[PDB]
């Protein structure tokens, strides 16, 4: 079994200025390889904390991370408006990378992806991700699935340099990852689509830390019609 990540609280509201603390739990000691992403109401994703407690450039100091072994947490010392969205943890100890179920936080009382697609059941789609950055061929391009309400799912990755890939077993016969160095574009084809495939798919890069995706595409929504 892949390491399961749990975020016991899936919905929490609070007032501005409030101290907010979100818990993440792993089914096995993930040796401090734990990250936290923020997804704003518009669906965009961002890596906030990596390796349990390291803030990424530009994150506000009101964010911190704690924990070890199997128990981790994210804390916002005083909630701000821009802090609204959903928070997902993710383990980077063993492939496939797995994410928690997300915690939607509310207030009480370079990666350029292709457009949305609508398809009939059983049809296939090939979507793209153009990276304007200089590390396209020297980084890993990861892909993530997000069904409305569920936690993201790491589908697999590809190293544009030599075309090597690493898939999540669940999507092996489902996804085919390819890239193009001359155009700095990573492609993902999803075959024989079912209603279970309707979702938003993200491309996200990693390089310095293969388990933490620090740059994300805006996401492409694929809908498998009735």
């Amino acid at each position: 079994k892949d390491i399961v990540l749990i975020q016991s609280t899936s919905s929490l509201s609070a007032s501005l200025g409030d101290r907010v603390t979100i818990s993440c739990r792993a089914s096995q000691d993930i040796r401090n390889y734990l990250n936290w992403y923020q997804q704003k109401p518009d669906g965009t994703v961002k890596l906030l904390i990596y390796y349990t407690s390291r803030l990424l450039p530009g994150v506000p100091s009101r964010f911190s991370g704690s924990g070890s072994g199997t128990d981790y947490s994210l804390t916002i010392s005083n909630l701000e408006q821009e802090d609204i969205g959903t928070y997902f943890c993710q383990q980077g100890n063993t492939l496939p990378w797995t994410f928690g179920g997300g915690t939607k936080l509310e207030i009480r009382r370079q990666l350029q992806q292709s457009g949305p697609e609508l398809v009939k059941p059983g049809a296939s789609v090939k979507i793209s991700c153009k990276d304007s950055g200089y590390a396209f061929s020297s980084s890993w391009m990861n892909w993530v699935k997000q069904r409305p309400g569920q936690g993201p799912e790491w589908i697999g990755r590809i190293y544009p340099g030599d075309g090597d890939t690493n898939y999540n077993g669940k999507f092996k016969g489902k996804a085919t990852l390819t890239a193009d160095k001359s155009s700095s574009t990573a492609y993902m084809q999803l075959s024989s689509l079912t209603s279970v495939d309707s979702a938003v798919y993200f491309c996200a890069r990693s390089g310095l830390l293969r388990y933490a995706m620090d740059y994300w595409g805006q996401g492409t929504s694929v809908t498998v019609s009735s």
